[PDB]
């Protein structure tokens, strides 16, 4: 509930884990087209999915995973809060 505190968190680690030589200080944007770039698939995209689950608190179904959302940053960040409020009440 924050936005900036999950996207910051999350675009630094596919930085430091899932890429390697396309991740200099201000590759990964904010905005950037993820899967475009094409880092994003099942391979990479459970390794975020669990970074999420336990950093951000967030438990994010299988169901859940539709290019929309894995789209850029800000779209991963504001269904991260959705799911936080989901993972609230359960």
């Amino acid at each position: 509930m924050d936005g900036e505190e999950v996207k910051e968190k999350i675009r630094r680690y596919i930085m430091e884990d899932l890429i390697g030589p396309s991740a200099k200080e201000d590759e990964l944007d904010d905005q950037t087209p993820l899967l475009e770039w094409g880092i994003l698939n099942s391979m990479n995209i459970v390794k975020l999915m669990v970074y999420i689950r336990d950093e951000m608190g967030v438990s994010i179904p299988s169901t859940h995973i539709t290019g929309k959302y894995f789209k850029d940053l800000n779209a991963i960040s504001r269904t991260v809060e959705q799911l936080k409020a989901e993972s609230a009440l359960e």
